[PDB]
């Protein structure tokens, strides 16, 4: 019976493209903020907790953002995203494409598409995620991992992280 902090997904195999929804008790604007900036988007974002680093960030329609993440002893994941289209705040689309290291792409790991869109209902913001790719054997093993290590990683990372934007740290209450 919870209202804020929604948490509903679907997942169509047949068609291979992946919905999720969640429902968050903030404005669109510090929504936004958070998804403007990679460094806010580590804080919580980025599954695997260990350490992200964004190698670099170009705030233009057609710059890029490339990152990876990296976890203990032998283990890093490399990702790369092309911007296309940054249209106002209301709602927008990109592309995610996967990478090995630093860029070089391999052809056996083709392109995935992934639409944004923020939707603001009042006191509450709304954010619909839309990605869709082959490779439906990983894709089943990403998203299965994904799904409950992104929640769960997210939903308590989230949640430190709202309240230290949020309410801001000043001093001791006592007295």
């Amino acid at each position: 019976m919870r209202t804020d902090l929604a948490l509903d997904f679907s997942v169509n195999k047949e068609n291979k493209t992946i919905t999720i929804k969640r429902e968050f008790a903030a404005v669109r604007a510090i929504v936004w903020e958070a998804f403007t900036r990679a460094e806010i988007l580590d804080q919580w974002w980025a599954p695997k907790p260990w350490k992200a680093k964004t190698k670099s960030m170009d705030f233009k329609e057609g710059g890029t953002w490339l990152y990876a993440m990296v976890g203990p002893n032998g283990e890093e994941h490399w990702s790369i995203c092309e911007y296309a289209i940054i249209k106002p705040i209301e709602r927008f689309t990109g592309k995610d494409g996967f990478t090995d290291a630093s860029g070089k792409l391999n052809t056996e790991m083709p392109r995935s598409n992934w639409d944004m869109r923020f939707i603001d209902k009042g006191e509450i913001t709304e954010v619909q995620y839309h990605i869709s790719y082959d490779d439906v054997a990983q894709l089943e093993a990403t998203i299965q991992m994904g799904f409950k290590e992104g929640i769960t990683m997210a939903m308590e990372n989230l949640d430190e992280l709202l309240v230290s934007g949020k309410k801001l740290e000043h001093h001791h209450h006592h007295h």
